[PDB]
């Protein structure tokens, strides 16, 4: 319905496979040539979206105030083609939801939307060892939740997917703020 009619929108336009030395990721591009990625995806000064190789001209892994680990990368694309501007669907405070769907696209699992239904507010989490903020957490009953993912609901851009426990899956919380400028 509604919330499915914005989420292919967000795929055509946004939603991009990419592969760096770490594998195939879901690249959510934001606007201009700023896109956003999960950390573990490790970008390099090169990487490939959709089968071309594309310089990266800036990675900035994103912290809180007390240089918490986000779990987020956002990098800069040396290309001229601009991605749509979605920060309007981002909200200014992290927000949780009902009905959200997990969109992933990659070269391996290609336009994939998986219903995660209601995210929940988590905050700090341990993901692999590593101390990380802003989280939330949704039934994702996976062991492979390893390739990003972008977390929407009805007209709302809300994470990123980082990893999960097997039953659970847990997203980096997206706020406009870390777009701004
Ligand atoms: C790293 C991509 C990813 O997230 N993977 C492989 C877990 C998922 N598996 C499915 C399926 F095929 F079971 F429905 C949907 S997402």
């Amino acid at each position: 319905g509604p919330s499915l009619d914005f989420a292919l929108s967000l795929l055509r336009r946004n939603v991009r496979q990419v592969q760096t030395d770490q594998g195939h990721f879901t690249m959510l591009g934001v606007r201009d040539r700023l896109a956003v990625l999960p950390r573990h995806s490790q970008p390099g000064k090169t990487i490939w979206i959709e089968h071309k190789l594309v310089n990266v001209l800036d990675a900035v892994e994103l912290v809180d105030e007390q240089g918490v680990n986000l779990e987020l990368t956002l990098i800069t694309l040396d290309t001229n083609e601009k991605f749509r501007d979605i920060t309007k669907f981002i909200p200014e405070n992290i927000s949780t939801a009902s009905d959200a769907t997990l969109v992933i696209n990659t070269e391996h699992m290609p336009s994939m939307f998986v219903p995660v239904g209601d995210v929940v507010q988590y905050g700090f989490l341990n993901l692999s060892g590593k101390p990380t903020g802003r989280t939330m957490m949704y039934n994702f009953p996976t062991k492979a939740g390893q390739c990003g993912g972008v977390v929407t609901s009805v007209g709302k851009i809300i994470g990123i997917h980082i990893g999960g426990n097997g039953r659970q899956g847990f997203c980096a919380g997206l706020k406009r703020s870390y777009f701004a400028s």
